[PDB]
Protein backbone atom coordinates (compact mmCIF):
# COMPACT_ATOMS: atom_id res chain seq x y z
CA UNK A 1 0.00 0.00 0.00
CA UNK A 2 0.95 3.45 -0.73
CA UNK A 3 0.77 6.51 1.86
CA UNK A 4 1.59 10.22 0.66
CA UNK A 5 2.56 12.03 3.55
CA UNK A 6 2.04 15.85 2.90
CA UNK A 7 2.66 18.56 5.60
CA UNK A 8 0.72 21.70 5.13
CA UNK A 9 1.76 23.13 7.74
CA UNK A 10 3.43 26.59 7.90
CA UNK A 11 6.26 24.77 10.14
CA UNK A 12 8.54 22.03 9.38
CA UNK A 13 7.41 18.70 11.05
CA UNK A 14 9.34 15.21 10.75
CA UNK A 15 6.68 12.70 10.17
CA UNK A 16 7.39 8.98 11.51
CA UNK A 17 5.67 6.16 10.50
CA UNK A 18 6.15 2.64 12.55
CA UNK A 19 4.48 -0.92 14.33
CA UNK A 20 5.68 -0.66 17.18
CA UNK A 21 8.36 -3.09 16.60
CA UNK A 22 9.66 -2.03 13.76
CA UNK A 23 9.70 0.91 11.08
CA UNK A 24 7.52 1.21 8.00
CA UNK A 25 9.16 2.08 5.48
CA UNK A 26 12.11 4.45 6.37
CA UNK A 27 10.67 5.39 9.65
CA UNK A 28 10.77 8.43 9.30
CA UNK A 29 12.17 11.92 7.63
CA UNK A 30 11.74 16.03 7.87
CA UNK A 31 9.06 17.31 5.92
CA UNK A 32 9.10 21.52 5.39
CA UNK A 33 6.29 23.35 4.47
CA UNK A 34 4.61 22.08 1.82
CA UNK A 35 6.70 18.57 1.40
CA UNK A 36 5.50 15.24 0.14
CA UNK A 37 6.85 11.90 1.22
CA UNK A 38 5.83 8.53 -0.39
CA UNK A 39 6.07 5.26 1.65
CA UNK A 40 5.21 1.89 1.00
CA UNK A 41 3.63 -0.35 3.72
CA UNK A 42 3.46 -4.15 3.36
CA UNK A 43 0.24 -5.73 3.03
CA UNK A 44 -1.42 -7.02 5.88
CA UNK A 45 0.31 -4.80 8.13
CA UNK A 46 -1.28 -4.53 11.42
CA UNK A 47 -1.64 -1.65 13.83
CA UNK A 48 0.24 0.54 12.41
CA UNK A 49 0.56 4.65 12.78
CA UNK A 50 1.50 7.49 11.39
CA UNK A 51 2.30 10.59 13.49
CA UNK A 52 4.03 14.20 13.31
CA UNK A 53 7.04 15.25 15.39
CA UNK A 54 7.60 19.06 16.40
CA UNK A 55 10.19 20.91 17.15
CA UNK A 56 13.05 17.92 16.67
CA UNK A 57 17.24 18.24 16.93
CA UNK A 58 19.17 15.42 14.94
CA UNK A 59 22.86 15.28 14.49
CA UNK A 60 24.48 14.04 11.25
CA UNK A 61 23.59 9.75 13.00
CA UNK A 62 19.97 10.46 12.88
CA UNK A 63 20.13 10.77 16.44
CA UNK A 64 18.18 13.55 18.70
CA UNK A 65 15.27 14.97 20.57
CA UNK A 66 12.11 16.40 19.22
CA UNK A 67 9.35 17.92 21.61
CA UNK A 68 6.34 16.19 20.75
CA UNK A 69 6.38 12.35 19.29
CA UNK A 70 9.84 11.61 19.85
CA UNK A 71 10.36 7.78 19.11
CA UNK A 72 13.24 7.14 21.39
CA UNK A 73 15.95 10.04 20.39
CA UNK A 74 15.44 8.67 16.77
CA UNK A 75 15.17 10.54 13.05
CA UNK A 76 13.80 6.89 11.77
CA UNK A 77 11.07 6.00 14.49
CA UNK A 78 11.27 1.79 14.98
CA UNK A 79 9.26 2.41 17.72
CA UNK A 80 6.17 4.63 18.50
CA UNK A 81 6.56 8.34 19.81
CA UNK A 82 6.00 9.93 23.23
CA UNK A 83 2.50 11.92 23.68
CA UNK A 84 1.29 13.99 23.21
CA UNK A 85 0.45 13.04 19.11
CA UNK A 86 -2.12 13.01 17.12
CA UNK A 87 -2.39 9.27 15.32
CA UNK A 88 -2.93 7.82 12.15
CA UNK A 89 -3.94 4.21 12.89
CA UNK A 90 -4.27 1.41 10.38
CA UNK A 91 -4.17 -2.43 9.89
CA UNK A 92 -4.32 -3.66 6.05
CA UNK A 93 -5.68 -6.50 4.60
CA UNK A 94 -7.60 -7.95 7.69
CA UNK A 95 -9.84 -10.85 6.22
CA UNK A 96 -10.37 -8.37 2.74
CA UNK A 97 -10.68 -5.07 4.34
CA UNK A 98 -8.76 -2.04 5.38
CA UNK A 99 -9.57 -0.14 8.80
CA UNK A 100 -8.42 3.33 9.45
CA UNK A 101 -9.10 6.06 12.17
CA UNK A 102 -7.68 8.77 14.02
CA UNK A 103 -6.93 8.40 17.76
CA UNK A 104 -6.35 11.05 20.34
CA UNK A 105 -6.29 8.47 23.09
CA UNK A 106 -2.62 9.54 22.96
CA UNK A 107 -3.05 13.55 22.53
CA UNK A 108 -3.05 15.89 20.16
CA UNK A 109 -0.25 17.69 18.43
CA UNK A 110 -0.77 18.39 14.92
CA UNK A 111 -3.93 18.44 12.78
CA UNK A 112 -4.64 15.42 9.95
CA UNK A 113 -6.47 14.68 7.73
CA UNK A 114 -6.24 10.27 7.16
CA UNK A 115 -8.28 9.66 3.28
CA UNK A 116 -8.04 7.26 0.72
CA UNK A 117 -6.45 8.06 -2.39
CA UNK A 118 -9.05 5.50 -4.04
CA UNK A 119 -12.42 4.53 -4.12
CA UNK A 120 -14.75 2.71 -1.56
CA UNK A 121 -14.58 4.35 1.46
CA UNK A 122 -14.20 7.94 3.34
CA UNK A 123 -11.66 9.73 5.26
CA UNK A 124 -11.21 11.33 8.60
CA UNK A 125 -10.12 14.44 9.99
CA UNK A 126 -9.77 16.47 12.93
CA UNK A 127 -8.41 19.77 12.50
CA UNK A 128 -9.89 21.87 15.47
CA UNK A 129 -7.67 24.15 17.54
CA UNK A 130 -7.48 21.74 20.28
CA UNK A 131 -3.50 22.76 21.45
CA UNK A 132 -5.77 26.40 21.66
CA UNK A 133 -8.33 25.32 23.58
CA UNK A 134 -7.00 22.61 25.66
CA UNK A 135 -7.82 22.50 29.35
CA UNK A 136 -4.60 24.10 31.57
CA UNK A 137 -3.94 20.87 33.46
CA UNK A 138 -3.37 18.88 29.96
CA UNK A 139 -1.12 21.11 28.15
CA UNK A 140 2.21 19.79 27.54
CA UNK A 141 4.86 22.65 27.95
CA UNK A 142 7.13 21.37 25.23
CA UNK A 143 3.64 21.83 22.48
CA UNK A 144 0.93 19.79 22.51
CA UNK A 145 -2.32 18.54 24.51
CA UNK A 146 -1.84 15.67 26.37
CA UNK A 147 -4.67 13.02 27.07
CA UNK A 148 -5.59 12.44 30.54
CA UNK A 149 -4.20 8.60 30.63
CA UNK A 150 -0.14 10.46 29.78
CA UNK A 151 -1.42 12.69 32.94
CA UNK A 152 -2.98 11.45 35.74
CA UNK A 153 -1.61 7.52 35.56
CA UNK A 154 -5.09 5.96 36.67
CA UNK A 155 -7.65 3.04 36.18
CA UNK A 156 -10.30 5.42 34.66
CA UNK A 157 -8.13 7.47 32.15
CA UNK A 158 -6.16 4.70 31.30
CA UNK A 159 -8.99 1.72 31.11
CA UNK A 160 -6.87 -0.35 32.76
CA UNK A 161 -9.80 -2.89 34.04
CA UNK A 162 -10.97 -3.02 30.21
CA UNK A 163 -14.29 -1.16 32.23
CA UNK A 164 -14.23 2.98 32.17
CA UNK A 165 -16.53 5.61 30.85
CA UNK A 166 -15.73 9.01 29.41
CA UNK A 167 -14.38 11.84 31.85
CA UNK A 168 -14.69 15.55 31.40
CA UNK A 169 -11.09 15.14 29.94
CA UNK A 170 -12.19 12.89 27.13
CA UNK A 171 -15.59 14.80 26.34
CA UNK A 172 -13.05 18.13 25.52
CA UNK A 173 -11.50 15.89 22.63
CA UNK A 174 -14.21 14.40 21.37
CA UNK A 175 -16.47 17.74 21.28
CA UNK A 176 -13.46 18.80 19.21
CA UNK A 177 -13.06 16.45 17.03
CA UNK A 178 -16.28 14.03 17.03
CA UNK A 179 -14.21 11.14 14.21
CA UNK A 180 -11.46 10.42 16.45
CA UNK A 181 -10.99 8.05 19.47
CA UNK A 182 -11.20 9.86 22.77
CA UNK A 183 -10.80 7.26 25.43
CA UNK A 184 -10.19 3.35 24.87
CA UNK A 185 -13.59 2.56 25.04
CA UNK A 186 -15.16 5.35 22.69
CA UNK A 187 -17.81 4.45 20.21
CA UNK A 188 -15.25 3.38 17.56
CA UNK A 189 -15.44 5.96 14.62
CA UNK A 190 -12.73 3.43 12.40
CA UNK A 191 -13.64 3.76 8.96
CA UNK A 192 -13.61 0.28 6.79
CA UNK A 193 -12.42 0.60 3.21
CA UNK A 194 -11.60 -2.18 0.71
CA UNK A 195 -8.67 -3.83 1.31
CA UNK A 196 -5.51 -2.59 -0.08
CA UNK A 197 -6.71 0.74 -0.74
CA UNK A 198 -4.23 3.77 -0.65
CA UNK A 199 -3.62 6.66 1.44
CA UNK A 200 -2.95 10.42 1.94
CA UNK A 201 -2.33 11.75 5.60
CA UNK A 202 -2.01 15.62 5.54
CA UNK A 203 -0.81 17.39 8.18
CA UNK A 204 -2.80 20.99 8.95
CA UNK A 205 -5.36 20.48 6.01
CA UNK A 206 -6.90 23.91 7.00
CA UNK A 207 -4.45 25.56 8.21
Amino acid sequence: ATFEIVNRCSYTVWAAASKGDAALDAGGRQLNSGESWTINVEPGTNGGKIWARTDCYFDDSGSGICKTGDCGGLLRCKRFGRPPTTLAEFSLNQYGKDYIDISNIKGFNVPMDFSPTTRGCRGVRCAADIVGQCPAKLKAPGGGCNDACTVFQTSEYCCTTGKCGPTEYSRFFKRLCPDAFSYVLDKPTTVTCPGSSNYRVTFCPTA
